[PDB]
């Protein structure tokens, strides 16, 4: 008996398959990456509207520049002189609950208020009150008064294109109360991203509620910043590697040693 | 004080975030797509819409290739054992990049290695069976000519249909001619034919000089390609075993064995 | 500009390295050993000789269990793959968590918490299956009331002979008395006896008070025993496979069932 | 045929076993984490100084503070938040030809250069020639004016307790040399410790010149620094989640962006 299974793409036959639709088929059908996502990671002939979303998420998330967490963690493999994977990899394990890692959590928290019919100041004095932080709101340097551009195409384009945006309307009510309070809580594109997939997977035609749920549940939403990200993580290595930057070592000047007395 | 670090492909400090010197809305203004904002982010160049199509077009076609293969396997496992999404992944890319996914780069090195030097196909197919070197990106365990890999077929007819010179790929076709009668199944294999593709793309699309072109090979960007196309399956493997409420895998002891000094 | 960054383990400023304020030369005169420096470096305690002793068993007993679980087998892979040792090993590591090698951590919180509220064995259990939560440290895929693992007895043996209390070791026996007499297969594996030890050691060797116990509890600490212990079987196997002369794994299509939609 | 071979570690009868001792005979042995690491990664029974010094190699290497590349990353991702497993790889991930994985090339540059016959000055004149750096040399803090203690204990339990050392006189002449060229051009603790295990496995009795050459080829040695350097680097993560340390991003100021206009 097999001891694995299987369900997304069939490499053994005349033609390589990716759920159920050969590979010639895919471009015969111009589906493009966003298609191919659809069809490996939710096993569904997405509509086109949805397959573009796909790619503009992950065109938005494909960079934000060397400071940040992973991107930083890349650039000093790459400076250690490290090959490709090892440096991507190096900086896609900073990815979670407080960087590029807050879309399934976002989707989960902002679904669950709505749904329970809580209004958006419930849901943040209620948040406030059990000291839990709204995941998919804060930036470390975006807010109020410098926005973040991916947020606002985001939103253009799921005006535009989406049937029903009942969940990115709710979340959006939230953020203009998180930021009277402090001008960093914005929606940021973990959140936005996650809300707009929630509204994406329940009204698109594609998916039962539960179906959705259970997408949500084990985790695809942040399966897109991850591979969006990835890209710019391999574009700051192959910079670093035509820059010909040496070792990184972390000035002493930057760290406070503040070891044990009396051992 | 100097500064420490050097970056040159993307500035979130402004107002708006900008990929190597475009703004993101112009990004979206002038539909660049994931090709052309690949083209920014890894070669800060505005590559011409047939590259960053054909660029997409090998993200498609490396997006997977089943769950047998090292890296998806090993992906899986760790779905298995329970793991979240980031650690399954890289525990599935750490397989890449030697006998597993480092045939792209293996064979565009090669071929552009042979056609730099000025000898032609035939000297070429003659010096590496002198030296007991495989050509890399040639063979196919089971197509042959008039049996094509089909993801071959359709990478091949959109290059030569939209590139407007592909000295590499014709060079690696005459190496084909060869081969495939010496041994109907050593085609141009899907590595082969991106691989040498890529490489018409940085030499001939315009935006390179041909020292930029031979930098962004040695440096790995065929290994980016196979990567960043292959992660989608990779996920797709982690979340496939999630929805099929896979538990912990153990190996079984009938397929293993143990040799242990006496 | 203030620093950003906050530090207290080691000190390698001056001419002589320091390990949480013993100069390494001091480290060496009091022969600290492996277990000695873990307490330095994990703890910034001083241990008592038992306690040292106990931890270098613990990476000694979890050195390595063989090719066919999870992580030894992704290290395998990755190693017959052609790839570097760290990835190999880390490839590896990446599968060590709740279902394989990951559950010290949740063993001795689920335990310490059941122990330390009055609750019965029993009623621990009871409540646990009547809940259908898994008890974290309990139960095998190999090993059984059958098949007993010698790893867990000489550490029961080590622990009951040179701690100076084990309630937590004493209550988990209970529980596993409980549980094996359910199924067989339920019996207290090495991250159960190790976490549930680590919690005995912990609260009761002096060097730190219940407060300073949890937090190293809460903060995953335990879980790192077996990481470190088990890297070195990682990387045995990653060395192994290498002289074997082990090739590219690819796995067989006769243990995949191919379910994809219609 | 079986898909898999396998020859360090045996857990399928009652006992476990590794590279045939049972784990009751470990004990009883008293052959600790050297001695078992002896038996994993080079199928012996080690003599007892020789396990001693793999476990002083562990002890040496444990930690060397929070600044260095993979100590830096494992801290970035515990500020991130992540769990102990992901930040260690991250950090472990940077170990490599720079930073803490010369073990295995100072070992090689080293034993090739000695088995030549080349003497010591020629041999930093001809890397010099080539363009080639000295693996196993170099330190960017460590220097001849701050030396490194963790190199000066091994030193000392080597020359005390080891029956042949010539590839350490060798490179410690190589060293010699270095440093009157400049002063940051130490015998640092990857040429220390790869030069030693070379001395160590020619001359301990348990393998034939052959069995040791092959260990160096495939890779052992730097497994070293690798599996002592994960304790400093989990006690990083513990470290960061203890000081309830936030999420990190690098300032602006240290950044030079020069972007295509
Ligand atoms: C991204 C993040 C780390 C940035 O935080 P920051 O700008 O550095 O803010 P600080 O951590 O200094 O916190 C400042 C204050 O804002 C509050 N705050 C920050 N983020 C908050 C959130 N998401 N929800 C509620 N309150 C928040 C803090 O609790 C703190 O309040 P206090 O003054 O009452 O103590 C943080 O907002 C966060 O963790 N967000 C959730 C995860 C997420 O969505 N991440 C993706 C973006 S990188
Ligand atoms: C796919 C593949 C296994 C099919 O080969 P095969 O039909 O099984 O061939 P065999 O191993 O049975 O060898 C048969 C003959 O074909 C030759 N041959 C096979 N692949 C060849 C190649 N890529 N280039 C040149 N000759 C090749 C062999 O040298 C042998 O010649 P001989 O009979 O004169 O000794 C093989 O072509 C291959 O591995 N190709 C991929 C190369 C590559 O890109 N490798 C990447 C990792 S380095
Ligand atoms: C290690 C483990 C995966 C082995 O499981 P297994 O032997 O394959 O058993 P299965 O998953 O097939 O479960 C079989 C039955 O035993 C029960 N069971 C298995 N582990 C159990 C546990 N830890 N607590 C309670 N019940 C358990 C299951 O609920 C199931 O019961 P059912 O017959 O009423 O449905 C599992 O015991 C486990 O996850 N343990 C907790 C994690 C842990 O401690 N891991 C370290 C050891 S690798
Ligand atoms: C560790 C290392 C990165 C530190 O370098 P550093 O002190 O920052 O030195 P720099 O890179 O600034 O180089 C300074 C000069 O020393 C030389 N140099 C540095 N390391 C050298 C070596 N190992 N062999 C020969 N010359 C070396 C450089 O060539 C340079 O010479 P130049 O001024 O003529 O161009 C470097 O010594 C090295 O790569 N060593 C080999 C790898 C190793 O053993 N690493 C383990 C220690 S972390």
């Amino acid at each position: 008996p097999a001891s694995f299974m299987t369900s997304i793409c069939d490499e053994r036959g005349q033609e390589l398959i990716y759920a159920g639709m050969p590979i010639t088929e895919v471009f015969k059908e111009e589906m493009g990456i966003g298609g191919v996502l659809g069809l490996l990671w939710f096993q569904k002939r997405l509509p086109k509207y949805s397959c573009q979303f796909i790619e503009m998420c992950l065109m938005v998330t494909a960079d934000h520049g060397p400071a940040v967490s992973g991107a930083h963690n890349t650039i000093i493999c790459a400076r250690a002189g490290k090959d490709l994977v090892s440096s991507l990899t190096s900086g896609l394990l900073t990815i979670g609950d407080r960087f590029g890692g807050a879309l399934d959590a976002a989707a989960k928290m902002f679904s669950k208020a709505f749904d329970s019919g809580i209004i958006p100041m419930e849901f943040v004095n209620k948040m406030k009150k059990e000291g839990k932080l709204i995941m998919g709101i804060g930036h470390r340097v975006k807010s109020i008064n410098n926005p973040d551009m991916r947020v606002q195409i985001l939103k253009d384009y799921v005006r535009q294109h989406f049937p029903a945006t009942p969940l990115l309307d709710y979340a959006l009510e939230v953020e203009k109360i998180t930021t009277s309070k402090k001008p960093n809580l914005i929606l940021n594109v973990d959140g936005l991203i996650g809300v707009a997939f929630v509204d994406m997977l329940r009204n698109c035609g594609s998916f039962t509620r539960e179906e959705a749920d259970e997408y949500i549940d084990i985790g695809a939403l942040n399966g897109i910043f991850v591979l969006g990200r990835s890209m710019g993580f391999i574009g700051h290595y192959l910079d670093q590697k035509r820059l010909k930057q040496g070792l990184y070592r972390h000035p002493w000047d930057d760290i406070s040693y503040v070891l044990p007395e009396h051992m």
